[PDB]
Formats: C-alpha cells, structure tokens, sequence
C-alpha cells in the first residue's frame, strides 16, 4: 500500500510506545506536542527522518507535529 510512507509505520508504532499512549488515544492528526512530545523529541525524530533519507527540515515537522501530516510529508516530497 504505502511506499516510503511504509517507514511511517515504524514511527507510528514508536510514538505510541514512547508517549505511553495507545493507538486509540494517539490518533494520527492529534498534535504530538499536545500529547507530551516535546521539541527535543521532535528534532530527534528529524535525526531519524534525515538519516532515513528524508529531506525534511525541523520547521516543517514542528509546524504540524502530527503523524497524519508527517505521513504526507514523508511521501509527498520523496521520489515515488
């Protein structure tokens, strides 16, 4: 189904597990900062993304810290 966006699945799992949240509590459009994910974690996640070959910058993820938008940001700016 998803392509580069399949990498997002590992993120989706990790966030749920890091925030001590559940898939029905941490929904993907839910703001991660508002869910307990600080800006350190946020940037740390970019250390994941850029290292996975994602040409994302901090501001873009920072403006909309949500799995939903990030999913879009993963796929819609990568070669697919």
């Amino acid at each position: 189904d998803n392509r580069h966006a399949a990498d997002y699945q590992q993120l989706r799992e990790r966030l749920i597990q890091e925030l001590n949240l559940t898939p029905q509590q941490l929904h993907e459009e839910s703001n991660l900062i508002q869910a307990g994910l600080d800006s350190i974690r946020l940037m740390r996640w970019l250390h994941w993304f850029r290292k996975n070959g994602y040409r994302l910058t901090l501001r873009e993820l920072y403006a909309a810290p949500t799995l939903a938008a990030w999913n879009q940001l993963m796929l819609s700016r990568s070669p697919e």
